[PDB]
Parts: structure tokens; C-alpha cells; sequence
């Protein structure tokens, strides 16, 4: 059936235990120009609610890493602005204007409970962040037509959705 | 079967998690002078009970925003007066008589455990409050004849119901 | 099958949640002379055990309101004398002999953990206490041959049973 | 199936809730001098484990009442002696040798955490017991060929079993 | 199939509740010459892990009683020495060398959290212990050719297995 | 179907309880030359997450023992050097450079909450640490083409896998 397509992809590679261990979860989402602003935030909030545990009870907080490609910087910063306005505080390695890429902010924001997720701007920020993370890194890709190139010593999943709307129910 | 339409509207649009995050939830209901006040109150109490967590244990309380359209102000205030008489304390942006619409009264009332929900009198109060809540806002519409226009940067669902009685089992 | 009508009667009108809010629940039962005194108490204890939360953990206690019609006053008091003997303490608005109807005793017994339910003698005490409880009141009717006239501004359900024996498995 | 006769007697007559209220529960088992003591002790321990709540958490303890009939006192006392030897402390209204029947021991033993159940020697002790507990009393009769007479003012169930061995998995 | 034979003797004879009461459970196993000691230790550890509850929270600890027959004393002590080497602390009524059987040592070890189970050397130690435990005792027999003689007043089950390795899934 | 062989391999040998006791669990894995370094780490992390309970709540911590073979030391140390980089702290009985095998470091790391698992370099270190752990030891083998010889006094399972990828969903 139609609903069966979403039912296979949910636990084939994306399956989730009752308490997932705090590893460096990288979520690569393809942002094409046809996909509007609104449904990306519905995916990001679903990514943030599941694969981040920032409750005060635990001592091992973790947050997902978010990567977008195939988009212009105009709507990438436009999406970035509303996420911060809606109190979904993130870090992208640029703590101030005119900063060089500082992955040490991504180090502490992963363990910070007040920072919900982590944004990655481009390819060069993603590869430099990978060397900065020393703990286990798993990278999940949700693409439609274009696939990113990922270094081969990392556990990767590749999921080809119909469009961006099908990503959210998987995650 | 006859319930088969109800399930398609329950779990596919207004699916509910047991630990839903404190979003600015907007509920738009069509009051159109043919449904009685009592059936609206049962829908309002059901909207209150499911989509507000005002327990003393939590640190992130939330309350749903309710807006009615298509009816006169006479039965809108009559519905409004019965809700306050039954100890369902709400706020509507008019803390006193002859007041200008005060959006911040709807703001601490979102985080107030003693304020059960928020009442929106008209579209003009709905649209200007939309610029007041900074956090993510979700709008849920339940309508029988006329669907209200919502600006396109919000996550909206539009559900067409047979009458006002079918809303409360959906929520 | 034969148990099917019990499923058309249990979760379609008298569906029960585990965290039901403290509402003024009215239970109107048709007690006829054919019905034995003993089998009514099995319904009263089932109604009291399900629709009352008098535990010391909560701060919002509630008790059901019970109405009986279609019976003589002699056997109604005979039932009333039994329930007080078995430590099922109730109030009827008559705290002493020769008293007028005091609905205030029914208000305090609703919020009292040591008072298990509330008795209503006839129609006139039902309508007088109807204007006394300010919070939302729901009326549930279980009857075989005579239907009461409940005012239309209250949420009412009407259920037909063959006799009084099937009411307790409904609730 | 062969099991289906046990299923129609499990959930239709002796259905059990996890939070059963402290009622004066009377269990009548028929002793017919051909069942050995061991299966009777297996039935009593199943009755005691399920229908008594003597934990330190609760503030409303309750213990079942045990009645046997149709047998001589030779095996009735001999069964009674083993149950006290296995630290299953009970009361029977005879706290000392040559005592008259004292039902007050069974009322205190009903609410005592250190008294597991209550023994009833005969139908004359049972009727005198019946007028002593004021709270609601239900009688469960499990028998093979002889049925005792219970007053019609009490909620009673009657279960006919193939032999004494089917009683323990009903309770 | 073949696994239906495991189901017919698992849930029908050695069915287990999560809150089993502290009874003096006896497990009688046929140790033949064909059985290796390694398989027996898997069965003994499974007997401990299910039918002993020695947590620090409970106030009623219990431990099973272990009996073996049909084997020589050479491999009985060799099995006995391996169990003590793997920190499975037990007692057998012989607290020192050259001791007479001491049934009281099997008594506190029933209630001792640091004593995991009780070993019984032969027939004469089993019957002598049977007169020492006052509380209810249940005896479970698993054997392949020879069935041990058991006193009739003791509640017992008799289970016929293909070999010793099938015992551990049943218990 | 295809996942049938996975179900025939999962709960029939490597069945897991939620309260598994602290056993000296040995995991022997076939690291042949065709296996990538990365896909072994997914099995090591799955073995560590399931068969180790290093939480601060318990007082009996346990860690799995890992053995690898079928390849040279070039990729065995390269796999070993990565696991220490990702904060998966282990011990192998070689606490310093040029050390003799110290099985005592494996015993303390078994009970150490900050040591996640234990590495075994070869069979010579496996047999030496075999005589060091006094408690019950279980050995689990997962292999494709070579099966090693384990002494027959230990509980062993042998599982043939198509390649190293299916081992992780088995455990």
C-alpha cells in the first residue's frame, strides 16, 4: 500500500531504542528550491524532539547535527533566522559576525542542554566538524535527487524519499 | 464503516503524543449560529484536556489558543460567559472593560498553570497575536462551511467536518 | 453475539479515561419495584469506584451524583439506609431531620474525600442543585421504560437497557 | 477446546482488578472427604495471594473469608492445623480453647496485616459472622455437588466445577 | 512441531508469576553419567535466576532447594566445588568438615540474601529437611529414567524430559 | 522470507533478558580480511550497549569480553586505536608498552563502570584469562569460515553468519 512505503523506511536504518545512547548524530537533509520554508522546520523539530535528549535528569546529553545542501544562502539564512526566533537555540560554529569556523562551539553545544541542535552550513564545515568530533559519529542522509559525498569510514544511511514531506514521519 | 471517516481524521491530522512539547497551538472552530452553545463547550473542554499540560510537576506549561468565526458577538459572549462560570479560567487580551487588545495577556497565560486556555475574539486579534508569540505556532482548523484564511508561514491543517459534534472525537 | 450490545454501550457513551477531570457527574438510574434492592447497590459501588477519585494524592477530588426515580419512598430510604451501614458515606442535602434542601452540603461532599457520592431524592432536589454546582455538569441516564426531562443546556446521554443488571458492566 | 470451560469461569464470574477495594470477601468451598488436604491448601494459598492486600503501602487492608462444608471435623481440623504450621496465620472466632464464637476477631483479622485470611467453621458461624461486618460482603461459592443456602440480600456467585482441582485456576 | 513439546511443559507445570511468594521450593534433578557437569550448572544458574529473589529492596527473600540423585559422590562434589568457585554461594547442612547434617543451616540460607541456593546431598538429607521447614514447600521433579519417591502430603509435580539440557528452558 | 534466518539466529541462541546477571561474557568474532574496519565497530558498539550494564544505580557491573582473529595485527591495532579515540575505553591486559599479559586488568575492568568492554588479542591471552575469572563464563562465537576451539567445560554457542554485517542485529 501507499502507507507501507513510510512503514519500511522507519526501522530499516532509522530504528530507535527507548533510550538512544549519546552519539554524534549527523542529519543531512537535501534542501531544493521547490521545497518551501515551512515544512523544513517541521522536519527539524521532529529531528530535535526524537534524537536529542536534554532533560535535567541525565548526565549525558546529546543533540543532532543538521546539514543542508542544494540551496542558496538566501533561504538557508532565512530558515536559520526563524529557528532561532522560535527559541530553538542552535550553534553553527560562527558565534559572532565575521568569525572563522569554530568547531569547539559544536563540541560544547552537543553536550549543552540549552542548545537544542547543531547547524552545519556547507561541505567544508561538515568535514572539519567530523575531525573535531572524537566520539562515534553516525550520519543519516535524507535526499530526493542529489546525494552528498560522505567519507567512507563513517556509518552512513542513504534514504531516497519522494520529496521533503516524507522525511518527517521516518524521523 | 461510519467510524472509518473518524479515524482518517483522528490519527492522520491531529495525532497526539503523550509528551508533546509546549507549542503555541491554535484551534480555529467554526461557530455558525446553528450549533448550540453546549456542544461547543464539550469540544472546548476536550480541546483543553488533551492539548494543555498544566500539572505542577512540569516546568514548561502550555495552553491551546481558541478562535471562533462566523457567529455573532451575542452568542460568542454567551459562550464566553458560561466558560468562566464553570471555573474554566481563560484570557482574551482584554483584562478590563474598554481595553485595547493586550497581546501580552495571552503570553504569560500561555505559561500560566491557572489560566486554562486562550480565547481569540476575531481575525484581527488572531493576526496581531501571531506577531506576538515568538515560539513555533501550529494552527488547527475545524470547519463546516467556511474555512478561515491563514498566512502561509505557519503549519496548518484543514479538516472538513460534517458538523460541530464530530470535532471532539477528532481531538 | 450477546456481548456485542455491551460493547455498543460501554465505550461509545460511558467511555472512561484514566485521568478524568473533576466534573459534576450526575448518574440518573431508573429504580423500579421489580428491581431488587441488592442489585442496585452493585451498580452504586461500581459507579462510586470508577467515577470518583478520593485518594489523598490528588488535590482535585470528585464524587458522582446519584438520582433514583420510579420507586416508592419507603424502599428508596431502605436502600439509603443500607448504603450508610456499609460505610459508603453520602449526602443528600438533608444533614438533619426535618431539614430543607441544602445544596451546599452537596457542594462540599463533591470535594470531600470522606464523602463517597451524593444522593438526590427526587426531581425538585435535582433542579435545585442544578443551579448550585458552578463547574461543568454531565448527566448520564440509565433507564428501561421512563425517560426524564433534563434541561437541554447540559451534556446528557440516554441509554436503554433491558433491566438494571446490565448497567454496572456499562460503567 | 478443553481450556474454554476454564475461560468462561475466569473472566465472567471471578474477574479481578489490580486495585480491588477492601470488601468483606467470602469464599465457600465444598469439602467432600475424597479430596486430599494438599489440593485444598493449594486453593487457599491461591485465594489468599489474590484476594488479600496486606502490604505496608496500603492503608485499607483486607483479607478473604474461608468457609468449608460437607465434611467431618476430623479432616477439617487436620487441614486447619497445617495452615497454621505453614505460617498462614488465620482466625476463626475461637481465640482460645473452649471459647464461644467471637466474630470481633474476624473483623480485626479482616483489617490486620499479620492475619492472612479468616476461617469459618460452619453455617452457624457464617450467619453470625454475616451480621457482624457492616461493610459490603460478597460470597463466592465453588462446589461440585452440594450448594449451600446464602441469604438473598448478598451479591453471590455460584460456580460448579468438575472437582476441587479446577477451583485454584479460577481464583 | 518440536517446540510445541517445550510449550506443553513450560506454561502448564512451571508457570511463573513475577511476584511469586517465598515458598520453600524444591528442585529435584536426575544427574546421570551421560550428563556433563557444565550442562547442570546452566540448569542450576537458571533455577537460581528465576526462583530466588535476593534483592536488597524486599523483606521476604527466598532461595530454591537443589537435590541430585543417580550420580556418584565423586562428580557430585566436583559439581559442588565448581559452583562455589563461580561465586554461587550455597549451603548444604554441613558447615564444617566431619559435620552431621544440620537442617538449620538450610533455614537461614533460605532467608539469606548472600546464600543463593541450598544443596541437598542425598535422600536422607531431603526427608530430614522436610520436617524442618515449617512454611509451605513445593517440590519440582525433572528426570529422564528414574523418578524419586516423594512424600504424598508435599505438593509435587513430576516432569519427564528427553535429556537434562531440556530442563533449563522449562524452569 | 529473508528475515526468517535472522529470527532463527536472534532469540534462539542470543536471547536477552532485561535483568541479565553479571556473567563473564566472551564474544569471539571473525575479523577476516574482507571485512571493513568500520562495520566491525557497529557490532562492537551493539555488543557493548546490550551486554554491559555500567549504570551507577546497580552494584554488580559487567562488561563483555571481545576476541578477534582471522587477520594480522595491522588492522587489529588499527581497529583497536579507533575504539579508544571514540571514548569507548577498554582494557586488554597490556596497561603499558612492552608489558606481559596481566589478566588482573581484565578482572577489574569487568567490574569497572568507566571501562566499557575488554579486548583479547589472541587465543594465548584468551586461555590465560580463562583461568583468571572465577565466576561463570559464557562464550559466544560468531564466524563465517573458521571456528576456533574453545575448551568444552564452558557454555558455548556457535553461529554461522553469511558475513559480519548480520552479527549486529543478532546481538
Amino acid at each position: 500500500g501507499r502507507k507501507e512505503y513510510l512503514r519500511k523506511l522507519k526501522e530499516s536504518f532509522i530504528r530507535r531504542s527507548v533510550n538512544t545512547s549519546p552519539y554524534a548524530r549527523f542529519f543531512i537533509l537535501e534542501f531544493q528550491d521547490k521545497t518551501d520554508i515551512k515544512t523544513v522546520k517541521d522536519c527539524i523539530y521532529k529531528i530535535q524532539s526524537n534524537w536529542s535528549n536534554l532533560s535535567k535528569r541525565t548526565d549525558r546529553p546529546y543533540s543532532p547535527f543538521l546539514l543542508f545542501h542544494g540551496t542558496s544562502d538566501a533561504n538557508l539564512y532565512e530558515l536559520k533566522n526563524q529557528l532561532f526566533n522560535e527559541d530553538l537555540i542552535f550553534t553553527d560554529g560562527y558565534p559572532f559576525k565575521g568569525s572563522v569556523f569554530t568547531p569547539k562551539m559544536l563540541i560544547e553545544g552537543f553536550s549543552n542542554k540549552e542548545i537544542h541542535f547543531q547547524f552545519i552550513n556547507d561541505i567544508d564545515d561538515f568535514n572539519e566538524t567530523l575531525n573535531s568530533i572524537n566520539i562515534r559519529k553516525e550520519v543519516y542522509q535524507f535526499y530526493t535527487e542529489n546525494c552528498l559525498d560522505i567519507p567512507s569510514q563513517l556509518p552512513q544511511v542513504n534514504i531516497q524519499v519522494k520529496d521533503f514531506a516524507d522525511i518527517k514521519e521516518i524521523v
